[PDB]
């Protein structure tokens, strides 16, 4: 009553699709698992902004809305760009660095001990440096101004966006925490429902904040235009209020060992 | 003929991903069962229409469209918010609460002895209290007079938005049953598939009737806007009717043993 | 080595999520099973090409296009209704009929022995029925004019619409016969490829034919309409010869022992 | 604590869905099988391109947008065309001849050592053959001008464009190369990341280059138009550019060991 597994077959099987993180126990300090996982964050994060920077900046030659309307199909195009630049990322990095590819995600699973805090800072300053390069290089590969920078809009207010970006941000690491994190028969697939959940949280914020929802990806642009905007520090605090709000559901969750009727 | 399965991936292949009510039997009835399954609506129905409620407001201020007509960038905005935020919903909280998300599929689940009435009960009033919070939130988050409450359209009469709503509702909760009740190998992936029915309905519906499906989307914009159209009983009758028709096909397959050819 | 699985998570192994054609042995010919397959083609056909209509109505209320130009917008939303609309309609019927939705689906699964002629003149005087209420269903619906009958448009002759439809369609069986027909680790996700080779086909054709594809999705609306266009056969023939050039490209593959190096 | 499997469903757990390539050893060299995999590359890459170029010749249809603007509904149309093309085409093929259906992944796969030289040099050719049929076969079908060749556009220079194709290119060539070559839980899924990697390389390309990406996309049109504009160069050495930095990236992590945290 077995089913028969072919020798050229089995590593179909036995090597696991599965975040690097969740492998990351004795022998990981060395340089050379540091390097890796830098590289992994690094080639992730470079290719999803550069990416994305590139189709909002494509994107944001339409023709302006009038009386600041929206613009439904320039909208979708942006989160296509973010959220299936994050999905390819994540699943080519996803056996590399484990795909975080967004500080706040990283700080997520530093605060869930899925990740360690020196690994962990080490992964966000890579993040921070990639963003700052495909912001350059985004910059560099377009004419025109640089239109991919992140700016309030649509009538939000600062704390509005603030709002908007922190349960964004929770709707993504709650997502990575419980598909990517969580071990089960789904997990392999969690690079797919990430891209999405960032899909949608771009349906929510863009047009409000530019949608951050990633330190990195904030900062890089900034840097490339030459321009902070006095409430920068939303697209810092946001997405690190929504990683602690993730974290405290997961932590609540894993508190009552959700899985299990009769523990 | 077997292929190793190394002891740190066991996880992945003995953790089923599964949602919550598959696994309701024998201690159950506990306050901390009770609880983890109420948590799973509230936080997974919270985040779905708060994420749908704010990318209608945006999409909602797109510029008119001339003689009553239709905007497709605009519906299909809508429909992914709703379509892609349950999803991510499900996605979430399969293993918590198996992702309801909506008391016209708990009442689906109801009939089909999924859940029982006491425990479908109380995740029907925690998802409606869940809507009225989203609906706060989402009208409190973004500027302008609230835009996601769901109003007739398109030159669509009552009676036919009663089964307009009845008959999307009805794809969505024959979803669940065949995807996420019936055990096979694609249940594991039934979060995707009620998420992809959710889309096309919203397609069938926003036009003419909002899209309510789920009577406790409806409710709580109702509230927020402090406004009642004489006309909202469709939008608990028509998803009531969805869940009966749904159920009703269902159970037929179930008493003629669909799936065995030879009982 | 070997992962334990627990008895109550046996049935999401044991359980295949396969077409039913492919189980239609010895036993088949039964009342009962011959009622079980028409059941689903008919819950099936009418849930996907209900829904695909309304949508297409609404799409249809457009503004017009100036100097016969297309319109992405309107043309992507169409493509969703009828490719993401066979996909919930055959996720949720393939274990009871295998979900082909289409006569010219079951024509290329006879012609492979999928499926023997008499069962699959059954399905086929099915699904023309379910099109025929689908469409009488839709109609009275929605207020207006139908507008989801076929028609050439585009600038298109009927000599090319008949090339298109062919060719569209043989995407489709092609799709059908190579993931849910061929048995292997991706034949319980065939629903998903199905319903993206659809959605593109309605790309390629909305414009120039207005995608027929399907005779019981071309029949139905020209009864509720009343009216058959002269050319109306391309939505037969079209179809038929796309089912034969699958076929064919299938069965040279066969011959050949395709997916083994050395016989 | 094994769960059963009946002898009717093995089939479906032995038969891997892998890419054709993983299994080309000893027996490679017949005549038969260099002619199963020309036939996966022309029967795919065929359906492929002439679905996508039909697409981008009635996207092409929409009216003009002013002031050299981009439209985000038409290039996301295209990109669906590309994209989910490409994603059919592969899924159809992928145990015929691996689904390549581009010379620049096919250059990437021999440099990996995935694919011998002279298999690939014949995958190539036949890829070259297939899109000029595909281009001849999208204007035969289709009234007015082609629509569909390349062409640089959105103020967008030769030198930007080269390096748009170069990193678009990679993007796709890494896909292939970690979730296709690279043998896990996840390769049956290739065929999907790598149709949205296309994906999000035409949402960079189009508006600037017209989203070669592939030099069996580019030259078929420039043939069938009788038009090669004197840049044409840009998408051979583009492409050629960015399968040879995926393999870089590729032969990094394969020398690092990256999977493995204690080699
Ligand atoms: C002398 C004591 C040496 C201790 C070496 C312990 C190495 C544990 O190393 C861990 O092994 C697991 C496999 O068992 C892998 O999954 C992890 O990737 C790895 O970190
Ligand atoms: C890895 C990224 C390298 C990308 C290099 C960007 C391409 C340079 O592009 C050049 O920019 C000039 C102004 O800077 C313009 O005047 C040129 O005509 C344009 O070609
Ligand atoms: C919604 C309540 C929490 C979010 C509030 C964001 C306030 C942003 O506003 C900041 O408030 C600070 C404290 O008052 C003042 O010190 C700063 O000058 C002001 O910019
Ligand atoms: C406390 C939140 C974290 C902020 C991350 C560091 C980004 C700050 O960065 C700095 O912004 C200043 C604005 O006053 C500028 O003058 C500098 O130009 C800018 O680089
Ligand atoms: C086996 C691990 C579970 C730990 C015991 C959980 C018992 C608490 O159970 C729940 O706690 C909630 C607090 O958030 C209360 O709101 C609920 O009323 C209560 O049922
Ligand atoms: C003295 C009698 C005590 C009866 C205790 C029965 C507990 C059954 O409990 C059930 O067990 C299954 C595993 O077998 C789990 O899948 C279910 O989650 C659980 O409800
Ligand atoms: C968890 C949800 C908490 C969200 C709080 C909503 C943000 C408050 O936002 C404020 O609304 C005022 C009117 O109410 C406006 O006048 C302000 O300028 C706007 O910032
Ligand atoms: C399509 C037939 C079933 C749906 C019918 C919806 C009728 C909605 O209309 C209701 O009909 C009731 C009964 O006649 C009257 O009592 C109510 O006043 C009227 O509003
Ligand atoms: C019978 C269908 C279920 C209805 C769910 C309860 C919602 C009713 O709710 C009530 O609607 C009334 C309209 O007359 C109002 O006056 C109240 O303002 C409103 O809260
Ligand atoms: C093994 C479980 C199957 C129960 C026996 C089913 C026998 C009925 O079989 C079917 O019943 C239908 C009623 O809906 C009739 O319309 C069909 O003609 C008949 O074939
Ligand atoms: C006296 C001879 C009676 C012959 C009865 C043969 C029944 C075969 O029946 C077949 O069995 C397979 C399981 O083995 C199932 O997968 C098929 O669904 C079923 O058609
Ligand atoms: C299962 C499908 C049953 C659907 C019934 C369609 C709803 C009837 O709808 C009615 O159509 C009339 C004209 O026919 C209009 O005048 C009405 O005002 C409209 O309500
Ligand atoms: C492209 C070549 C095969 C498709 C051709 C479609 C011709 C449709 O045209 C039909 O051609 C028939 C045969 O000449 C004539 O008998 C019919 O009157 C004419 O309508
Ligand atoms: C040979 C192709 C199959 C055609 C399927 C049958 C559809 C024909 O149907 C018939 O079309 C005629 C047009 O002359 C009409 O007069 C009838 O109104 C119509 O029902
Ligand atoms: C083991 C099953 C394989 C059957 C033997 C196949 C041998 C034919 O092989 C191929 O046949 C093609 C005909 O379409 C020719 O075009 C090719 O040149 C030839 O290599
Ligand atoms: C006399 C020596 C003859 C050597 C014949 C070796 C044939 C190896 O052939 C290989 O076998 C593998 C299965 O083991 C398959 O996966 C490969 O598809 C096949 O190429
Ligand atoms: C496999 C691809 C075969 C496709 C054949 C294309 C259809 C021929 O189509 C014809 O083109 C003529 C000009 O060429 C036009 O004048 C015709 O009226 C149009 O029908
Ligand atoms: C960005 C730097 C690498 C890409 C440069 C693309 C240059 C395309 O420009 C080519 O440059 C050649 C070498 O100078 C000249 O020989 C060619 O005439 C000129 O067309
Ligand atoms: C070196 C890059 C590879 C180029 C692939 C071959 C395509 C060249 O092709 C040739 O382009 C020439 C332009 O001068 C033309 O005159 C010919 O018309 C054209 O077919
Ligand atoms: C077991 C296979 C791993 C081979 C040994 C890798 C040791 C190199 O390790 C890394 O090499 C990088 C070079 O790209 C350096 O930049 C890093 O500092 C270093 O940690
Ligand atoms: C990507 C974001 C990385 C988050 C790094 C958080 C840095 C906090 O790390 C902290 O860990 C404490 C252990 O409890 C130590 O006591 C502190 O010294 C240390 O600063
Ligand atoms: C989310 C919607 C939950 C549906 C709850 C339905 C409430 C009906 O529950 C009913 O169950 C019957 C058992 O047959 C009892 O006899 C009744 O007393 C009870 O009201
Ligand atoms: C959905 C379309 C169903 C296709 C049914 C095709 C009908 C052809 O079936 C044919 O089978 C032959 C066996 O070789 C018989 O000899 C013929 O009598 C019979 O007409
Ligand atoms: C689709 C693109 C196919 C790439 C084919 C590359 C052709 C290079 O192949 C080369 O292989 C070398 C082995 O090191 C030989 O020494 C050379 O003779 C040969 O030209
Ligand atoms: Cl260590
Ligand atoms: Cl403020
Ligand atoms: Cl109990
Ligand atoms: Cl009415
Ligand atoms: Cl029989
Ligand atoms: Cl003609
Ligand atoms: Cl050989
Ligand atoms: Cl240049
Ligand atoms: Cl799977």
């Amino acid at each position: 009553g077995q089913a028969e597994i072919k020798p050229e077959d089995a590593p179909y099987i036995t090597n696991a699709y599965k975040p690097a993180y969740a492998r990351w126990g004795f022998g990981s300090d060395s340089v050379r698992n540091h390097f890796i996982a830098m590289s992994g964050e690094f080639v992730g994060t470079f290719l999803f902004l550069w990416s994305a920077f590139v189709i909002a900046q494509i994107a944001n030659q339409a023709p302006e809305t009038p009386d600041g309307g929206s613009n439904p199909a320039q909208l979708i195009m942006i989160s296509f760009g973010f959220g299936f630049g994050v999905m390819v990322g994540v699943f080519i990095t996803y056996r590399v660095s484990g795909g975080n590819l967004n500080p706040a995600v990283t700080l997520a699973l530093v605060l869930a001990r899925a990740i360690p805090p020196f690994r962990g800072i080490l992964m966000a300053f890579t993040q921070i440096v990639a963003g700052m390069a495909a912001a350059g290089a985004a910059s560099a590969m377009t004419p025109g101004e640089i239109a991919f920078a992140n700016a309030l809009g649509g009538g939000a207010s600062r704390t509005r966006g603030l709002f908007l970006e922190a349960f964004g941000t929770a709707i993504l690491c709650l997502t990575v925490l419980m598909l990517a994190v969580e071990k089960h028969r789904a997990t392999w697939f969690a690079p797919f429902v990430i891209g999405i959940a960032l899909l949608i949280a771009h349906l929510i914020c863009i047009y409000y904040t530019g949608a951050g929802l990633n330190p990195a990806r904030s900062f890089g642009p900034a840097v490339a235009a030459r321009s902070f905007p006095n409430y920068h520090w939303i697209y810092w605090l946001g997405p690190i209020l929504g990683a602690f709000l993730a974290y405290s559901i997961w932590q609540m969750w894993k508190w009552l060992n959700y899985q299990t009727t009769n523990p």
